[PDB]
């Protein structure tokens, strides 16, 4: 399909939001993939990326994500535009929320991505996030643990963004 998204989950509920953006879109048009069985070069078969990673352990990439990150140096990302996603927790790792999706996003825009869907900061409360970009989230940032009740409509804002920045 035209879109691949490629997600990593330790406790289900990144995967759960990967199927709302999913539907959202229309299941016509992504592709989702778990990271734990994904090889890199999956991602070459791609010209749109989403990417969704929580932030676990306290700034650490999902495991499944890391065991990825260390092969994305085999990959190049030019010509490709790229979205990312995360859940986390802004209360309890406040000082690391959605740390995951900034160190993808660094890493793949290092290797020729260019990201397109940047996220207002509104309505979050945390004291610090290497996805912070100057004002701005470099992605769609959830937090299931404490704005459940948000995400529905954060998804569907930020998917038709998505729909005008890929050019669809
Ligand atoms: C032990 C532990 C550590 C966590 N560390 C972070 C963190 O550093 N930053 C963050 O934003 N969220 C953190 N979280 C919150 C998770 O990212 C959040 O629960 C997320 O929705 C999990 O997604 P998953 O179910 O797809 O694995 C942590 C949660 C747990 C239980």
């Amino acid at each position: 399909k035209k879109i691949g998204l490629f997600y990593g989950t330790q406790t289900g509920k990144t995967e759960s939001v990967a199927k709302i953006i999913r539907d959202e879109f229309g299941n016509d048009v992504v592709t989702l993939h778990d990271v734990s069985q994904a090889e890199v070069t999956d991602l070459n078969d791609y010209q749109y990326l989403i990417i969704g990673c929580p932030t676990w352990n306290a700034g650490e990439l999902q495991s499944d994500w890391e065991g990825l990150y260390s092969k994305l140096d085999d990959v190049d990302f030019n010509g490709k535009l790229v979205a990312y996603f995360g859940t986390g927790d802004q209360a309890g790792y406040a000082d690391n929320f959605q740390d995951a999706i900034g160190i993808l996003e660094e890493k793949i825009s290092q290797r020729g991505g260019k990201t397109v869907g940047y996220w207002s900061t509104d309505g979050y409360k945390f004291n610090d996030s290497k996805a912070l970009r100057n004002g701005k989230f470099v992605g769609l940032v959830l937090d299931e643990d404490n704005q459940s009740d948000l995400t529905d409509d954060r998804i569907k804002s930020w998917v038709a963004q998505l729909k005008s920045e890929f050019g669809l």
